[PDB]
């Protein structure tokens, strides 16, 4: 599902459609263009992931002036549909936004939606254009605004770089800040409540709350029509996500068995851990093995899709891209789960042990969560959706994450040299994951890629590098090659990334 | 209202979109692209004129696998919904076709529409593609077929020449023959093969035998019913009062039925002519008699010379009798779109040729030859007369209606014995004049009854000399231009559309 909205375009629309047919890998089944009546300059375009209804440029009979296109999914449409007695003409849940927009405006329609979305709304009655995204950064949105009044919104930045505006030579294609709603006036030519839970912060009665929130998040994420698969990396996060996923699937009476996917190098502890978790839970495990040649040949397309030039979200996105391609090739599991967003929410990184104080620990956790739409969610989203797959994060929801971050700073920090202590303790007695893998906190792929970079980039151009790439100069020979590929693909658009990756 | 289908493609679908926008002037209000699910190679496209309801690529709930895209209006839709007890999810006129296609196949969905229609239908369940056009041809449809399974259908040929197909050097864009429906097999990769193309040529929804004083009553009833049924329109209706008898009667009957139906807006006529021309005076006389809103348009020579290029680009023909009368129609249509808010025009085009209405028809060797010539020239109406009346009108977002070409009236007129249609007392179209003599629809002075081509000839002579005409025999091998005017029109047409001259075969005047 990919959206593309244009407003104020003056260089026709036939020559400006080539950008739209570049995010088409998000949904390869359907495709639709539209023009806002009376606003021929404005145009809409959608790509759908697979029979009759589902075309995103919604224009209902009750609200003829509301044109909404959203490339996400909201998990709380049933509750408000029953509670607010709202009738939906179509089968798409996103219409509820319209049924809320006429109710209390944009603040009420954006702040009462459980799920991940990125929506563009046009209201000709009051002549207003609204743009919206999620609290954390999933379902990416990118906007380009020329001073004259040009508006260009695309799910991925590949649909705006090729856009041509003759008014000004350069258009600034910037990522949309995650938690924000933008309201603009259409000329003729922060919001980061949606709601069992035991009050108090006692240690015994906090595990119940955490488990309830995690189970509710997983059950809410079950809302789909395609198959559900899980990426079984091997760590604690994805292991518990898969365990709870299959438990709810058995509870929900789902015919197809759960399908876990694990990408790894030959004879690695991570792959063995994934196999062990799959064997204990009892799912269908697919053990993808990747070599150096495929990972090297995928660097160009990984950089093209991820739209980044870092050294941490392009060194782990290769495996995710390969496993997504394998899933699309030899599996019908469209909807995919992932444990991403769980090792910074509860301070799971290696460098969180060297913490000057717990206050700085949760401050850094919040800072990392705010900048999650460029480091971790980007890798798990662009690579996944480049193969016609839909990502779901069972850990990064609005309620469980807020409760975890609202907890006392003393509980989140590791206490016995083992990270994620509270998460490990909460589900220890549930027997969801074997004690060998739930406990025991924590492959030669970086070295071979570095040796490839040494044979690709030279040594003299390394010293005289920080004038070819002035902003965010690369340091190592690997980041320089990533930046070179990014510049060859997207020229001069290096302002998307501000800082590479700063562990303390 | 412009349709566009691209069944079969290999050169992406975004570099092949400019052709779709090349015909966007038909309706400049909306424009939708669509890709058929499971057949991402084939793509649709519409350009609608004049709110929420519309978007002609219909996909009804009851027929999820049927995708229809049509240009035109089906006038007998209120007599089919009740009779065939067929519902309608959308307020679109053409949806009825889909229902009929599920009732009696394609033959029963084509020989039951008493209107004008050029439609593309796709049925992915049986993997079939259907094309179609009117019996007479007042709806434009052009098809481009490549053997590898490429079927590109556009309302005007300006939306097919730009289309690019690799693995094939030349793409043949040809007009679709009216009265034909082309069943096509859809291979499971987007390619299209041809299986059938057969002619098809509805009265179930006061008709005595043949005799004088009775045939006139039948003609009166048929013409009145045709105009009344053609009144179905959600926007303003304004007749083109050229000054001739056909347009005069059309406008008079239109005003009578509008007054009968209690329409708030007053009928407005529209005439274009040179200074103090007798045709303009006759049009003013008719407008004064019937009590209408006449907006005469005076067009100068320079405007015609400037609009020659645009009229050749739009009319898509290089005749000497078509782009010589389409200049005035184009200018008047521009005037109507600019300084008036009438979008539906009930022109009298397609009348004289139906009822023996030309100067040479006087010297007919025999009545049988006269009626055969009338039928032949009326069958070829999609290149000479209707083309000028339709392309020029639609180039400014205006719709065309031709009440004289309705199936019932024309069929009855041509079923008449030949000795009644023939000129009788040295006049043209005697029976039509007598059929409305006592109705007082049009005054007796005009019912009972040129310095434009000289500037064109002199401008062509100044532009094109005899040096080019000394080699025009080999410069244009197919349908060589004889006169200088034809030479200049052909040169402009070839500059606009290169090497596509198979559209026209003959010009005029079969003495």
């Amino acid at each position: 599902c990919g959206i593309w909205a244009l407003f104020g375009s003056d260089d026709c629309l036939s020559v400006q459609c080539l950008s739209a047919m570049k995010i088409a890998h998000r949904g390869p089944d359907a495709f639709r263009f539209e023009n806002v009546n009376g606003y021929t300059n404005c145009c809409f375009g959608f790509h759908r992931l697979a029979p009759l209804f589902g075309m995103q440029p919604i224009r209902v009979k009750k609200y003829p002036y509301l044109w909404l296109c959203y490339n996400g999914e909201i998990y709380n449409h049933k509750k408000m549909q029953q509670h607010f007695e709202f009738e939906y003409q179509t089968k798409v849940d996103g219409e509820i936004i319209l049924h809320l927009y006429d109710k209390g405006g944009i603040e009420q329609t954006i702040c009462m939606l459980d799920g991940v979305f990125a929506f563009v709304l046009l209201d000709t009655a009051n002549k207003k254009v609204f743009l919206g995204r999620d609290t954390y950064g999933v379902r990416p949105l990118f906007k380009a605004m020329t001073e004259d009044g040009f508006l260009a919104v695309c799910s991925e930045a590949k649909g705006l770089v090729t856009l041509k505006h003759s008014a000004t030579p350069f258009l600034k294609v910037e990522p949309f800040l995650p938690g924000h709603y933008e309201v603009l006036d259409l000329k003729p030519n922060k919001y980061h409540r949606d709601v069992k839970l035991f009050p108090g912060f006692e240690i015994e009665t906090v595990k119940n709350n955490l488990r309830i929130l995690f189970n509710n998040a997983v059950k809410k994420r079950l809302m789909t029509d395609r198959r559900i698969g899980c990426l079984l990396s091997g760590g604690l996060d994805s292991s518990l996500v898969a365990a709870t996923l299959l438990k709810q699937l058995k509870e929900a009476q789902v015919q197809y068995p759960l399908q876990t996917f694990a990408i790894g190098m030959e004879d690695s502890p991570d792959l063995l851990a994934a196999r062990k978790v799959a064997d204990h839970i009892g799912s269908e495990h697919y053990e993808v093995l990747f070599n150096s040649e495929e990972g090297i040949q995928a660097l160009d397309e990984v950089i093209f899709s991820l739209e980044t030039y870092d050294i941490t979200t392009v060194r782990a996105s290769v495996g995710m891209y390969l496993i997504s391609k394998y899933i699309r090739k030899n599996t019908d599991s469209v909807v995919i789960f992932s444990g991403e967003g769980s090792d910074e929410l509860t301070q799971g990184y290696i460098y969180f042990h060297k913490a000057p104080s717990p206050e700085k620990a949760e401050e850094e956790s919040e800072r990392l969560l705010r900048e999650l739409y460029l480091f971790d969610v980007l890798r798990a989203d662009r690579t996944t959706a480049a193969h016609g797959l839909e990502l779901r994060v069972p850990f990064l929801d609005h309620r469980f994450s807020s409760y975890y971050l609202s907890l006392p700073p003393e509980m989140r920090i590791p206490k016995n040299g083992i990270e994620k202590h509270l998460l490990r303790e909460t589900f220890e007695d549930s027997n969801l994951i074997p004690k060998e893998i739930l406990w025991r906190p924590k492959n030669s792929w970086f070295k071979i890629l570095q040796e490839y970079v040494e044979h690709q980039v030279d040594d003299a151009m390394m010293a005289n590098a920080a004038q070819k790439f002035p902003f965010n100069t690369p340091k190592t020979k690997e980041g320089y090659y990533y930046r070179q590929v990014f510049e060859r693909h997207y020229p001069g658009r290096a302002d998307w990334l501000s800082h590479y990756w700063m562990p303390k």
